């Protein structure tokens, strides 16, 4: 896979969520300023739906929040009673931003993408994002 | 992006590292014992070399350690792709163990590979 290119315009379908995120969390989606020096935190967004996280991958992108493309979690051996769970990581500066991003994204998703779950994640000393 | 199949055999070229992991950290790579109830921790292994991570994706697999397939990290605005996988483990103790062991091997044979300790608050959304 290859990472998202910010310059690419959003499809119309995704514009609703993006606009909502810009209004609700304007500091995390402010097109101005410099990205944070370190991304010590992230929210893992997960869903059993294979395509719902595509929307999140495209919408949850700015200078202050960087999202991986959609991948999938590993299977728990050797259960057959399970399904594939898909996920992405939305990297942010600190836990404070992560809690905020989770809350805001889930609030939107609880109504329209209810299978989406969020998990606050933390790295030490921070995440190895290419510089 | 399809998850690792534990029922599938390992290609010969990966068997070496798997054997090394089995011998070095037997408690993480042994079929015996009880798998973790929660996976609270992970090691993210990252590298600009995707084929190397494909090796780690297949080799770093057991009932006690669960690695995602290889994906990639986003670019940091204001700039080559960096790839990653997550290896999920039980707690930070296992994560430190896994990181030291994998990086000891990679230090000589795959020097591009980096490891970062990752902690989920409160756990990773893996099934019970």
């Amino acid at each position: 896979q290859k990472p998202h290119n910010p310059s690419d315009p959003l499809p119309k379908k995704y514009q609703g969520m993006r606009r909502h995120l810009q209004v609700t969390a304007p500091r995390l989606f402010d097109p101005e300023g410099h990205p944070p020096t370190h991304f010590k935190s992230a929210v893992m967004f997960s869903s059993t739906h294979p395509y719902t996280l595509n929307k999140l991958h495209k919408c949850i992108q700015s200078k202050h929040v960087l999202s991986t493309p959609v991948s999938c979690l590993p299977l728990v051996p050797g259960t057959t009673q399970q399904c594939v769970t898909y996920y992405l990581l939305s990297f942010v500066e600190d836990k404070k931003q992560a809690k905020k991003l989770k809350r805001v994204v889930l609030a939107y998703c609880e109504k329209y993408h209810s299978s989406v779950e969020g998990t606050i994640v933390k790295a030490k000393p921070y995440f190895p994002l290419p510089e």
